[PDB]
């Protein structure tokens, strides 16, 4: 599968840096076609990939208003129930020829049945060219599936931001429920205000720590956005985005966290560079405790 | 000024009733075009209609996914600095022929210099066929010139907020918002607010003139929070507030843009109003504005 | 140069058959991005490649939401200032693994410089495979290059309809001016809803008559697309689109016309494909001629 987007001025800050969320949104996209159609290749039940995980990734090279953006995403393994999907994202400037890569990315989709929402199915499988694969296929499978079982300025509170959205149908896979992209594009406008809030400057996202997505949610939830600081480096910000559903419609239907992930964010020059950063002064135990985990997480 | 939109799925909720903000969004679009254009028919120096005003409105039949919303905008009178402008939205439904009408609405428009920001310029005269109608528009231009002059069924419960950073497809040609992108927000808080409380399907029935007291510009995050003052048996007032901070100023402090209160209603699955699980205030604050929800509700 | 991506309801009626307009507008971003590129390969001075023809084109088989529509656009020819582009368009639906082809299409980019506004520029040679590939493509050029030189229902205001339209920012290229599958979008929305009005059902695009485009349109016109029934066939409808353009700043110049063109439009079963249509009923002296020239248009 592949990629074509130029990039529109709606798809960039004022400035006219690429928003990380409108990257994130087109690497699903084509990661969830490449998987919802392997899914249904050895002709079994019929399904949709639905995003399980993304992992750690990294904005390499800003995209800007004009360049177009190419999405190449291969498959690189299947176990019983899921699929991993590597996906590169280059940069391509079309009056000066340039292009640089913006971001490797990967991603892992689970087939649920059409028939039976909540079915969980089994990931045909695919043909490799070396064993090599395979392994470093299953130790990267094994590696996410382990980690699995595990108002003052410059404040938290004067930067803390939430959102809320009803999920209209286009927002919607085919069936009732969200796509990851949906999502991961909602989280990015969040940390990204939560962020600009804070810096009082232009902004970009350097980088997404891996995301789950715990649980569906369908057409006509409201969810809300909530995202706070944590912990800022001299020069980078990271951000913590949950993701909450209610479903409206169902008195018996209570709210759940659909997902949360750490965002972090950079500052810019008027030039076009990192510049320093003010810096984060928690206040109280949670804070610190969130800071201290934050630069954990930094160091890693 | 004249109209051809067919309502999709994403103009309506679930149930498939087309959104208020939908409606008001296509208005004021309507209302910006045929005011923007009549502001330089004279070819003086070059303005922007800025929306400043909009008359309360109601939602009179519903509007549904599949039919044509048809949006016919007059200019109705001027002032020196003002245009008033009337605008029909008219719903048919092309399988059937029916057609009804959903909605008047009037609206104050004002040209902003577009060299010199912030600078009012003066709009020229229309002709009319009659005295009594420029009679008529000068007493409501007058009429509005005077006027300007956690527990369920709790408010909490259903309080709702929505941040909003202003791209660039928000804004006029110039850095500011359009008037259609602010009440469609608006309309979506108080939705929210509306359905949460409710735990039901939800319209908006109606909404409150609304004075637009300043601008907005590209790059501000403005912070739409809506929260239920007032409820009759079969309505639910919410009142909406919409503040503006300007993050790339260090020395341009929060302001309010706007603020408004809009009236929803509950459906029956089978398509008729229904009764509405009462608000229950508890604070001073909640009293006093369910009291003055009351008074709103009358007049 | 291809991609596809995956039709959202966004896309579609109500029905969910895909827009005609809503596959214009992919493949002339398709075009647009490989003529651009190609225009600055020899390194000449920056120029944006911009629609100037299109050619007759139908629609074979409806596309529906849930299908990945795949656009694929290779450059067939250049003359010394315009670039021939041939895409094909193809619906993949992923359950099922069906395929098929919906649309060929032919487009004429122009490059004009991004410092001199409205100054053509020479396009770059192509490297062919055989002469026949050029004779074919100069043969085609010279046959566009020629023929350049040239309220009652059922009745046609019954049905009539225009819609009116702020060029925004990201409707625009990254200069001031408008782009082709803008237009085109808004030329089907607005002959869709004259199709519907009158026939009172289901409709999609069938096809449509060669565009050419006159003149730029920039940021901040507003343009009008009205658009009027013409001929009616048993089971199709031609309708007229005419796309108006007012500067309302700097408004010393007058509106003029864009484009213009005529689209054809068709009913549907339930089930699905073509049923007899409601007959339009000319009444004026120009319905008559235009009634006429639409037998006549129909039949070539
Ligand atoms: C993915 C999902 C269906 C799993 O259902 P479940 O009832 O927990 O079933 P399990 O956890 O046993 O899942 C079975 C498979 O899911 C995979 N899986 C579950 N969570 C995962 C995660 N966070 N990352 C990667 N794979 C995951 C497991 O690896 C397992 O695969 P294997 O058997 O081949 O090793 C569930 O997490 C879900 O509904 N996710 C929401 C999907 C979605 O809506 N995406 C967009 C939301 S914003
Ligand atoms: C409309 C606006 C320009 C008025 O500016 P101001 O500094 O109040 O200027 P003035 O008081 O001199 O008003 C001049 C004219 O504006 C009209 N006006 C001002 N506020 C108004 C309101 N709320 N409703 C109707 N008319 C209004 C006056 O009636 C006056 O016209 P007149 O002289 O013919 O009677 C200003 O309030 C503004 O910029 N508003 C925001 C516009 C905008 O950005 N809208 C979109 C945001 S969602
Ligand atoms: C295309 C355009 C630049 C032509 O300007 P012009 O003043 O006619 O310039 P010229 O006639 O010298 O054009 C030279 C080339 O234009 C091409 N051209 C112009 N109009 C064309 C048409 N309608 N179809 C095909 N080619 C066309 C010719 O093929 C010619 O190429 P050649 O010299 O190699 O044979 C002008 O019509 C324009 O700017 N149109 C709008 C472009 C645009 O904005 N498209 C989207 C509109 S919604």
């Amino acid at each position: 599968v592949t990629m074509g987007r130029i990039m529109r001025p709606d798809d960039a800050n004022v400035a006219g840096n690429v928003h990380g969320g409108t990257i994130l949104k087109m690497i699903e996209e084509a990661g969830a076609i490449i998987s919802t159609r392997h899914c249904n290749s050895q002709n079994g039940e019929r399904c949709v990939a639905a995003l399980a995980r993304v992992e750690r990734t990294d904005f390499l090279s800003p995209m800007c208003i004009g360049e177009v953006a190419h999405v190449s995403a291969e498959i690189t393994y299947t176990s019983k129930h899921s699929v991993e999907v590597q996906v590169h994202v280059m940069s391509e400037n079309i009056l000066t020829g340039t292009k640089k890569l913006t971001n490797k990315a990967t991603l892992w989709y689970v087939p649920l049945s059409l028939k039976n929402v909540d079915k969980v199915l089994e990931v045909p499988p695919i043909v490799y060219l070396r064993q090599e694969q395979e392994e470093e296929g299953r130790k990267r499978y094994e590696a996410q599936k382990l980690e699995r079982m595990e108002p003052e300025p410059n404040t938290v509170s004067y930067s803390q931001s939430s959102l809320i959205h009803l999920v209209g149908p286009s927002d919607c896979t085919l069936h009732g429920f969200v796509h990851g992209g949906v999502t991961m594009k909602l989280m990015d406008e969040v940390a990204g205000i939560v962020a600009a809030r804070h810096c009082k400057t232009n902004i970009v996202t350097a980088s997404v720590d891996a995301i789950n997505f715990h649980d569906k949610i369908r057409k006509g939830c409201v969810i809300t956005i909530s995202g706070r600081m944590t912990f800022t480096s001299n020069k980078s910000m990271e951000i913590e985005v949950l993701v909450d559903a209610d479903p409206v419609v169902d008195n018996s239907q209570k709210r759940y966290r659909a997902a949360s992930a750490f965002f972090t964010y950079v500052s810019l020059n008027q030039e076009g560079k990192p510049m320093p950063v003010p810096q984060l002064v928690p206040e109280t135990e949670d804070e610190k405790k969130r800071f201290e985990e934050g630069k954990g997480r930094y160091l890693q």
